[PDB]
């Protein structure tokens, strides 16, 4: 169960006692989070260096992952 969906407690965008967005934003912190918003997918939320997939946003997620 997870009840924090922000790390930083003086956070405005998610509320600090229940560490999670309390208005109607997606997100409060993330590389996908425009204006407290999910951005879009397809977006290269990080770029990697040899020869691969560089990172894009999936639309629906704010924390850019990794792959390699």
């Amino acid at each position: 169960g997870k009840e924090c969906d922000c790390s930083s407690p003086e956070n405005p965008c998610c509320d600090a006692a229940t560490c999670k967005l309390r208005p109607g934003a997606q997100c409060g912190e993330g590389l996908c989070c425009e204006q407290c918003k999910f951005s879009r997918a397809g977006k290269i939320c990080r770029i990697a260096r040899g020869d691969w997939n560089d990172d894009r946003c999936t639309g629906q997620s704010a924390d850019c992952p990794r792959y390699h």
